[PDB]
C-alpha cells in the first residue's frame, strides 16, 4: 500500500498473509480475505504460480511475533476456470484456498464479510484497501499492515478513456486513483473493505495496477469484484 497508515490490529480481522516456502523461510507473496474458518478467497494470479504456499491468520507484523497469528497449509487451490495465466485485463482474477486446518475465531481473526450477489458500489463510496504491499513503487513491503482510503470510481468513468478505458470490466472495482494512495506488490489477492449501510464487507480482491507505477493519478487500482462471484465461491466450497 502506497500512502498508507498502519490498521490497528482489529481493524481488519479477515486479511491473511499468503506466504510461500524460501529455502528455511516463507516469504509474503499477496494478500487474502478468510472466508470461511478453512477457505481463503486471492486472487488467481497468486497462486498460478510454481510455488508452495501457507497462510497466516492472525498477521499483523511480517518480521515480529505477534502472539496473534496462526500459521496453516494451503491443501487445495482452485482457480477460476477462466483465469488466463498471466492475463489480469481479461478477468476472473479469483481463487480460493482450502486450509490445512480449521483456524479459530478471536478479534484477530474473522471471516471477511461477502456484499449480496450483483451489489454494485454508488460511485465515490468508502472503501480502504489493505495490505503488507509495497510502501512506494519498486519499493519493500510493510512490516506492519497498512490500510488506505481508496474512494471507488464507478465502471462508468473507469472504463472512461481519461481513467482505464477498455481495460477495465464490469467484473472489476476500481477504487482510488488520487495519485498518493493505491495498492502495490504484495497486495494482490487482498481485500477491498468498503462501507455500505454501517458495515464494512469486503467487495474487492486487489488485482492490478497501471504500467506507468503503483500509485498514478486516474489509475485507481483495480479489483476483482467480488459480488460479481457469489455463486462461484459457494460453488467450489460446496463442491470440496
Ligand atoms: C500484487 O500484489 C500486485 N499485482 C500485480 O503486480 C499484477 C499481477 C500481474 C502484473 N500486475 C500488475 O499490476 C501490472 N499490470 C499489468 O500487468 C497490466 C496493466 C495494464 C493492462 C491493460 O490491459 O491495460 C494489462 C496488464 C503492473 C505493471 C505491476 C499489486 C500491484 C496489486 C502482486 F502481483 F502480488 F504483486
Ligand atoms: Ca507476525
Amino acid at each position: 500500500v502506497v500512502g498508507g497508515t498502519e490498521a490497528q490490529r482489529n481493524s481488519w480481522p479477515s486479511q491473511i498473509s499468503l506466504q510461500y516456502r524460501s529455502g528455511s523461510s516463507w516469504a509474503h507473496t499477496c494478500g487474502g480475505t478468510l472466508i470461511r474458518q478453512n477457505w481463503v478467497m486471492t486472487a488467481a494470479h497468486c497462486v498460478d504460480r510454481e510455488l508452495t504456499f501457507r497462510v497466516v491468520v492472525g498477521e499483523h507484523n511480517l518480521n515480529q511475533n505477534d502472539g496473534t497469528e496462526q500459521y496453516v497449509g494451503v491443501q487445495k487451490i482452485v482457480v477460476h476456470p477462466y483465469w488466463n495465466t498471466d492475463d489480469v485485463a481479461a478477468g476472473y482474477d479469483i481463487a480460493l484456498l482450502r486450509l490445512a486446518q480449521s483456524v479459530t475465531l478471536n478479534s484477530y481473526v474473522q471471516l471477511g464479510v461477502l456484499p449480496r450477489a450483483g451489489t454494485i458500489l454508488a460511485n465515490n463510496s468508502p472503501c480502504y484497501i489493505t495490505g503488507w504491499g509495497l510502501t512506494r513503487t519498486n519499493g519493500q513491503l510493510a512490516q506492519t499492515l497498512q490500510q488506505a482510503y481508496l474512494p471507488t470510481v464507478d465502471y462508468a468513468i473507469c472504463s472512461s478513456s481519461s481513467y482505464w478505458g477498455s481495460t477495465v470490466k464490469n467484473s472489476m472495482v476500481c477504487a482510488g486513483g488520487d495519485g498518493v494512495r493505491s495498492g502495490c506488490q504484495g497486495d494482490s489477492g487482498g481485500p477491498l473493505h468498503c462501507l455500505v449501510n454501517g458495515q464494512y464487507a469486503v467487495h474487492g480482491v486487489t488485482s492490478f495496477v497501471s504500467r506507468l507505477g503503483c500509485n498514478v493519478t486516474r489509475k485507481p487500482t483495480v479489483f476483482t469484484r467480488v459480488s460479481a462471484y457469489i455463486s462461484w465461491i459457494n460453488n467450489v466450497i460446496a463442491s470440496n
